[PDB]
């Protein structure tokens, strides 16, 4: 039986009322969580903003002391986290492990820069004055967090907005309420001061918009689809509160013609497909130069061949899980069949039962297929055939979407006029378009949203910078002239 | 004097053809015709400078850098045409024109020394043979929509860093003070920068603004204005989630202890507090001064206010106070001495009114519920409060809803810290003047009075973003299929 | 008890065979056989740190870290054993070997985690289409030699950070405190450190410390001790062009002005100028006092001096101070006291001495020609210095060849920053201690006190070095030869 | 029209001894002037001058200091043609090389003054409550500034402009086959109207006034470019004192070229790199490697380049490819270095001739790592090709040599290029461009026997200040002693 925690102590909501949470996989009964009001909320907001100042101005390496305890509890959760993180997300071994794994590493990261973070000292044009820059907490943080990645994603944030001392409001994904009681768990026997950190688990248009409308919440950080984010940002300006934006993305990934083709393939197959494609960051449009183009259709093909699709439960090298539920499913036939109709060429897959959907594969596309003007938030991928670099580019940038991007290559020039040209908060040369660590400044530009997170970015995201002087000289006044 | 729009590098007239007849503040005499620009003039303006960014941002920092020294060197050659614009369409007085200008110099020449010196990051990389380092890029087209308190130098600080880092500039100056930006437009034309780079439309708010802050290829926009229009800009910004600057004004606390010069304090007092009749957005709004000193304080602060000299900022350089910027700005500062004496204040000193010119307003005897404790006073009324002790003194300087600056008067280390980090703003100053600005230095509030910073690199910062970028110089091993 | 080098991952014997006997500060009761090491034996280390530097330096840095964070769980168990050697070996007290434990910890955590967060720059080119950012790279083999007085803590202040940018190391500490040195390296061993990347070699200073200082392999040498050393070792450096870190000691200003509680200055000059037996680097080892508060302070000041217990620090946790290291201490001491009192010096108490033990010992009436203000003295023989002024305050604090730190206690926000600024100084501490240090801040000299930084980031910066990389993405026309 | 002088406190005076030498042309060997030769002390007398006006420099604003520098770029921009002039006749500069050199100087001035006001400092966590922990940047002092003859103008004003923004004042001695333009330097600096003592210039030997300035008790830090041997005795003698100091000792720079490039493009370069300024530069590319796939078109064409080089005197015009060495002792060694590979069996491809002042390029082949020309710094126009098999060989050779101050590799590959980037061991590295590319901001210096230290922009400034940790306690604690209470 999960529970909200909120100022310190696991509870029920207010309005007593609450939701059965079945897993993806086979449809099996999961638990029960709560299905939260505004009074929940507001009550969880309060709390943060009582052990706000407390919190914030200890010590950093207090903080930083707490945050790593939090690393210690989390070392020992691991097994449970891989099992939720499959069964209530539909991850794969691999992937919920690797999940694992770098939650651990971004703990661990925040707990290292805590007391680290610094302001700056400052010339001054006038004499005897001394200028400094300090660094402040924003206040209390709202934490809204995606389904897909949600273990990482949330300690990500959550970590790092903690650390440099903001407290935090947290609504989970909705599918995956879970998850986050287990973040909470983790927190409360790490022994955080009460209220410094609070799970609440509800709806968006109830949970989430106390938390982006209310008075006292000074920043909000999202993950999720590019409406949520647009909406959330609108009304977060009510406030004045400031947002971080991770809004996904349809990442670019080219591929030139003095690549070895067979890795160019088995890179492609990983970076557009693992975790169903479900990634923020997954490659979501294969650009492939035409004088390798066939040879590395082949290549691709064969591979995607390859992948098992199975109950993630059965054993470590499941290859490919469940979407995450019925919606996800229905939205990938809209795009397989949408697909079709427009004249593309399925090259392969398309089945779906229940909630799995085997990976489907596209040639022959314009750029009115949905599966080139949207986010395919999923494993449907199209590969377009371009017959120059300047033709790479064009269609790498043609999308709403700025978030990642990819280029293989040998060539330096290639590699960094494609780089330099693709319009993207992050690029990779020669790697996956979802390359992730945890001190790094991950975020993205156009539609795919604004804020950078990871280490410092993290802190940039929910601090302020203090001018703060002291005059050391008495000095005459414009005003009254007359003395 | 023939005042017209800038836009690709053009002086030309609104499409609409419309003009609107600029009168000054201090005598009502007509001062010049300005254009009324429509949407289509907004759009002119923001396509000349999507146009402009690529050539712009591509060519190295240097260069820019060598634009804006030519702009610097212009500008010292056009000061007194700007202090005469200053005074004259914003009111203000000799000395205030003439710090605006001087501080505006130091500006412009501070963007372009940063120019070249904005870094990104080389980082470690938590994997063997990759390569990982952080750039850093400008966004594209800038909004800058600025004041008219300090029209010159505030739309300088915005435009010239902005500009600095690669954007280009869509650029919509206060309704009261056009000419100002014409001239602004004028040293940027005189300046040689590229055709579309900076662009000026002069309009009303509702229209020109908007198209500003809604447009698909508009980055950013900074702004410095009202609270008001400050969240609405927000909420219409959040449409194509393009980012923002916002300076909305601020209530600053100036609080002065047991231990100061109490003349000195005065003095230093009526300065902050009523300079440029009070219409600084960091001017020192609310008083707050501890009983031991606070008779012989407010006997002296007083003093000084009456020997404040207003008259017509033109006739000569040592005149203290000139006119507000307009009649709805009079209207205002009537409703706020009308509510502080409904509410039983006693008015010590001032409150005459005759056009647009306001002797400044004293009172004490306040609480938490005028008017003038609870709203940004923006113009020659000031509260002064009296408080028992230092807790008394921070609680009050942080009940208002605004973030903006503060300072302290105090020899005392212990309680200037204290105090300083008890105080709840953006920006805060030990033994000196509310309204204390250097080019260089992160200048913005928290809470009301607006997000971000700018001046110099935190200007840079705002029209900037970071852009990962990693070389991977192992082939490695995937996940999937498991079956490899 | 018998203590060996450690060398490429494994504990040895000196070639030699030599041994040499360690004794007890306080009873001269012997503790333990320790190596006395020859240039074979530096040459073994340093080879092994050679060989083992492109391995360790080049792994992903957050592996260094986890080795850092392993060595810190192992110190951690290791607590205990630190203390008692330290308090055996080098004769400090249960609270000062308790605080340096403490600090010890707080250091290696620092160390590993700044670690994978040390960047390089990503710089705009004045070259059209180049690529141009700069890297941080690890400076080589580094010496890592340390002192007696706090050897755990100021051992892995150097060895800790030096290892995190990836540097390797051989490490000689101080004669008189082998054992918390081969202490060190047992820890480090536990720690499953790559053979040949930390070292230990134990020695005489002329020897070992030679070899180490001169050697072609060795990058670098971060040096804590005496000043005179410091010179030999700066100079011999030299030769090879190895750069050097070094922290020569001070001779501190602690300067009380008028307004402050007496009182309380009196204990926190007692703390500062007397703890460890006044045989800390930055001890307050001249004490200068305002004349209005002056005789108040002393009176208070050798109350609170006579009330310091001195006895066996192994008795229990309650003692004051233990002995000073060794006899010679001792014999310089007294020639400091004798010195101050044939000078025509007033003895406020102490100068009996009995075995290594040492009664603090207090002066006033004291000039500028005394040892005790012209050296530094470490040990506790203070003088007191009574001054009119600000001013004059400052001529004596500045009056002295050593630079490191000082500190000033009033309440007056403009006489504590025009002090703080006046004081030539590495490092100045408003209201505090003057030996106060946390792990990730500069601690470093001037003048006579040293050269560099360490701790956390700056200690990264003494053992790396920047390295400007460029691609170019343009083909271009030469000036030669002209003729095409 | 103006005799040659020191500068000393605001005045050009001769030295108290007098003394003077006549500083001729290395072109024609004609008179240029008579300069001074400055004693212990005139150097005295000049770090006198620097120390007084040092706290006065130093506590102005930094703006202040910005506005001082801009005026001295004003001066300078005025001053181009004569710099130009000098840096020909008494250097022996080219036109192409002296108007590069005066433009570098323009950009290091202004970038000395862009930056003066933007250094920076900190503002930490404490780890302990009720603290305010901040650093502070405070300049050093007096600074030595020591300069080399090869680049003496844009050299010099690296140091000294960047010097003077942060708050040091400066005692400057210039290469002794390079006096007139380090008068023409405080000519600028003059009508710049830099306080009194804030900088001064004193021309002598090195033995006596540079000695004096590197071993004074009042001198800070010092600066130094030229040769490692000097290098390595100033920093000994510098020790003494303890003070700091950034050495640039010179390099022998690897030009790697591989396979996979435009061979005439890399040969173009190649000549353009090793040969500038007839190879006198110190990250000139000094030991050109080539792998054996491209090397045989290479060396063809790298001696087709070299041959198509025109020598004549600096002055005739301005396509002048390449003029004289400095002085009889460069060409002197050159022949030692010719002579030496000659008898290591080494095979001359090209030039050596030599007339006066003046030397054709030698270019060998068949070298091996024995010849002087491998081991040792080349500072003229001899150089060694040498082909490997492999990337990996060719960063062997590449890092064999004491030097490790720059170096460049020409390929496509970006794992190559990276590989190779990051193998090789120098202070800086330049993929597809020349060894000696240099810009007035980024970090300029090498590792190994190249020296210490890194110069133009905020490294300038990191080199001549240094951090000040301040804290402010706001509360008020208990102490462990004594015990008792």
């Amino acid at each position: 039986k999960v529970a909200n925690y909120i100022n310190g102590e696991f509870k029920e909501p207010s309005t007593g009322a609450f939701q059965v949470k079945t897993s993806p996989v086979d449809g099996s009964k999961i638990a029960e969580v709560p299905r939260s009001g505004r009074e929940d909320a507001r009550e969880a907001i309060d709390s943060a903003f009582e052990a706000l100042k407390a919190w914030a101005n200890i010590p950093a390496i207090r903080r930083a002391e707490y945050l790593y305890k939090m690393l210690e509890v989390f070392r020992q959760m691991k097994e449970d986290f891989m099992k939720i993180l499959t069964v209530e997300g539909g991850g794969t071994y691999r992937k919920v492990w690797g999940e694992v794994v770098f939650t651990e590493r971004l703990i661990q990261n925040a707990a290292e820069l805590a007391r680290h973070y610094q302001g700056r000292v400052l010339q001054s044009d006038s004499e005897s004055t001394i200028s400094v820059v300090f660094k402040r907490s924003k206040g209390v943080v709202g934490v809204i967090t995606p389904w897909n990645y949600p273990l990482s994603i949330s300690m990500k944030k959550i970590a790092h907005t903690l650390a440099v001392g903001n407290t935090v409001v947290y609504k989970p994904a909705s599918d995956t309420p879970v998850t986050g009681w287990l973040i909470a768990q983790m927190v409360a026997k790490a022994g955080l001061p009460k209220g410094v950190f609070n799970l609440v688990i509800g709806p968006g248009p109830v949970v989430g918009e106390e938390i982006v409308t209310h008075k006292r919440v000074a920043h909000v950080t999202f993950t999720g689809e590019s409406s949520t984010g647009r909406e959330i940002a609108a009304k977060a300006a009510g406030t004045l509160k400031t947002v971080t934006l991770e809004l996904g993305g349809s990442d670019p990934l080219i591929i030139l013609d003095d690549v070895d083709v067979d890795y160019a393939a088995r890179l492609a197959v990983f970076a557009s497909l693992f975790h169903q494609g479900q990634i923020c960051t997954s490659a979501k449009r294969i650009i492939v130069h035409k004088a390798v183009a066939d040879k590395f259709i082949e290549r691709y093909v064969h591979y995607v061949k390859m992948l098992r699709i199975d109950d993630p439960r059965k054993d470590e090298k499941v290859d490919l899980g469940p979407l995450i539920n019925e919606r996800q499913v229905a939205l990938m036939k809209e795009f397989v069949d949408d697909a079709v109709s427009r004249g593309g060429r399925l090259l392969i897959g398309g089945r779906s039962w229940g909630n799995f959907f085997e990976p489907a594969i596209f040639v022959d596309v314009d750029r009115n297929f949905r599966i080139m003007r949207e986010e395919v938030f999923g494993p449907v991928r199209p590969i377009v055939v371009v017959e120059n670099d300047d033709q790479a580019v064009e269609v790498a940038n043609d999308t709403d979407y700025g978030l990642s991007g990819a280029v293989l290559t040998n060539n330096v020039n290639r590699a960094f006029r494609i780089a330099e040209a693709v319009e993207s908060g992050m690029f990779h040369i020669n790697d996956v378009t979802f390359l992730e660590e945890s001190h790094v400044p991950f975020g993205g530009i156009k539609a795919s949203g604004v804020g950078r997170e990871g280490g410092e970015w993290s802190f940039h995201e929910t601090t302020y910078d203090r001018w703060v002087t002291v005059t050391l000289r008495t000095r005459r006044f414009p005003i009254p002239s007359a003395l």
